[PDB]
């Protein structure tokens, strides 16, 4: 039995809600071009919904600075041990004349 | 006593929510220009909030066609009696030779 994936009612109401969302995105796009975006957003949204969107922008900003500041901390800490291992390896491969000279001038 | 119109806390939180709304409107404006509006709207809104905006566009459309269709009905009905009164006035001001001729050809 090849069962139908969805009903004809759900398929029609899915395309309807799809076209209604596209009409809104297109309506808001031309509003930004016709400089009517600010009054249109007041018609589409309540004052509380506008405050919610303004705070969500600050939420995703503080979430990005939270991930980025620790991403730079994970890279700065990881690169910190990289210069130490490079310093240890380059010190072993250094010639004897340079090594014994560094022990004399750096360690008095 | 010249009472202060609002508190310093309410004035600061009013400018904050004002700048957060402007940042959102500007963020969405550049998204439409950088062709990133569709993924940004999915980040800012839930699927239910997107369905709500898509239906509100159809609401304001059906509210406009409701007002417009009856506006045209109020104008078509008002202009209908205007042609009747013009027909009555123009018929009284018509000459006798035209009036008695219309009674002969239109009323057999």
């Amino acid at each position: 039995g090849p069962m139908a994936q969805q009903s004809p009612y759900s398929a029609a109401m899915a395309e309807q809600r799809h076209q209604e969302w596209l009409r809104f995105v297109d309506l808001l796009k031309n509003a930004y071009q016709n400089d009517l975006h600010l009054p249109l957003l007041n018609l589409m949204l309540t004052p509380d919904e506008r405050e919610a969107l303004g705070t969500r922008v600050r939420i995703v900003e503080e979430l990005l600075r939270g991930e980025m500041s620790q991403r730079e901390l994970k890279n700065e800490l990881g690169a910190g041990i990289a210069t130490i291992t490079r310093g240890s390896n380059s010190l072993k491969a250094a010639p004897v004349e340079l090594r014994q000279w560094l022990e004399e001038v750096l360690l008095k």
